[PDB]
C-alpha cells in the first residue's frame, strides 16, 4: 500500500460535517471520519470500494 | 443472526448528523439511528439491505 | 467475524449484472462480484463499508 | 402489515433490469428482485428502508 | 390504501434533518417533511415512487 | 398541472434502460417507464419528487 | 413554460439546508437554491435535469 | 461559452449505456445522450448542474 | 481552459455546507470546497469528472 | 503518486458495464472506463475525486 494510507484521518479547517474514509493500518480496514469539506490529504475516500482497494494490501 | 445485531445503536463521539440502520432486536427489523461519524459499532449500516439480510432472519 | 463471511460470492440465477461487495477471507478483505439480482446469500454487500466493518477483526 | 405485502414479487413486461425490493411474508423479511421498469405492483421498493417499515412488524 | 397512510408526519426526537416524503390524504399527494433520523412512523419514505406506490388508489 | 402532464411516456429511439418517472393523469399518480437517454419529451422526470410536484395538482 | 417557472425560490419555513433547483427566467436557467424540507412551491426540482426540461423554453 | 459547449454529443466506442448531458447550442439548453463510457469529449457532463453552468 | 477555471472558488451567502469541486490552477488538479448552496460561479462543479474534463 | 497509478485501465473478466475511473499517467488525469465487476486492478476508483487525489502528483 502507499505510504499515505499510514497517515492519521484529516478533518481539515472548514466547516462541512462529510463522511468521509480512511485507511486505520492498525486496524488492517478503512473507518469513517468526518470531513470537513477542503484541504483533504490523501488518506481521505469520498468511496469505501475505493480505500479498500488503494490501501488494503501491501 | 450474529451477536453484535442484538447491540443498542452507537452514534459516537463525532459531531455529523447520518442516518445509518442498526438491528432492533425487540423489534424484529433494522431502523434509523443518527450516527456521529466516527468510531461506529458493527449494528451500523449504510444500506438497510445490508442491515437485513446482516441481522435478519 | 460472522461464519457467512468465508462463503464464496453469489452472484445467482437473475440476469441483472450489479455490483455488490463480498468479503475475501483468504485475502482478509472486501472486493467486487456482480450479483445477479435475486437469491443473496449473506456474504453480499450493497455498501463496502458494512462489507469491511461486519466481516471484519 | 398490508395485504399487497404478501404478493409474489413482478417484474413486468419491461426490459430493464432494475434491482427493487418485495417483501417475502414466507422468510418475513425484505429481498432483491429484478424489476424491468414498468407496470410495478404494491410489493415494489427502490428502498429497503421503505419496504422494511411498509411490510414488516 | 394502508392505514398508516392517513397519519400526519412525524419528525421524531431526533436532531438530523432529512428529507423523507410523506402521503398527504387531505391533499391525495406525496409531500415532502423533514425526518430526526429515529423512532420513524409507517407514513414516511426514502423514496418518493415508493410513497406514491404504497399510499396511492 | 401542466399540459404536457397528460402525454403518455415516451422512450425515444435510443438504447438505454433508464427508469424515468412519468405522470399518469388517470391514476393520478406518477408511474415508471423506461427512458432510451435521447430526446425526452416532458412528461419525463429523473425524480418522482419533481413528477408529483410538477404534474399532481390541478 | 409552466407559469410556476416564474415565482422566485422558495425555501420555506422548515430548517433542513437542502439543495434544489429552481428556475430563474430572466436568466434562463435553473440554478441552486436552500430548500427547507416543507411547504414546497412548484419552482423547486430535486433535479437540475427535470428543472431545465420543465421550464425550458416557450 | 467555452467552444467545446457547440460540438455535437459523443458516445464513443466503449459498450456501456450511460446517461450524460450535453449543451445543445441550437436548442439553448443541455439534455440528454447516452455515453459508452471512454473517450469523452469535453461536451459530457455527469451532472445536469454543471452542463448549465458551465455552457448556459 | 475556460477562463472560469483560474477564479478561486466561491462559497456564496447561504448557509448550506456542501461538497463541491473546483479547479486549482496552481495544483493543477481539481479539489474540494465548502459551497453554501446559492450564487455558484462557474469554477463550481458537483461532479469530479466533470471539475477534470472541464477545467483539466 | 503510487506506481499502480502508471497501469492501464482493467476491465476483467466480468460482464458488467461499470463506469470507473483510471488515472491517465500521460494526460494528467482521471478518465472513465468499463468495469466488468471482479478482478480490479488498483488503477480503478468509484469516485473521480478519489482518482486525482490518489494518484494525483510528484
Ligand atoms: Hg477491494
Ligand atoms: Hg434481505
Ligand atoms: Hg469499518
Ligand atoms: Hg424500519
Ligand atoms: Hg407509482
Ligand atoms: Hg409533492
Ligand atoms: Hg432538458
Ligand atoms: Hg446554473
Ligand atoms: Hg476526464
Ligand atoms: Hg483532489
Amino acid at each position: 500500500r502507499p505510504d499515505f494510507c499510514l497517515e492519521p484521518p484529516y478533518t481539515g479547517p472548514c466547516k462541512a460535517r462529510i463522511i468521509r474514509y480512511f485507511y486505520n493500518a492498525k486496524a488492517g480496514l478503512c473507518q469513517t471520519f468526518v470531513y470537513g469539506g477542503c484541504r483533504a490529504k490523501r488518506n481521505n475516500f469520498k468511496s469505501a470500494e475505493d480505500c479498500m482497494r488503494t490501501c488494503g494490501g501491501a
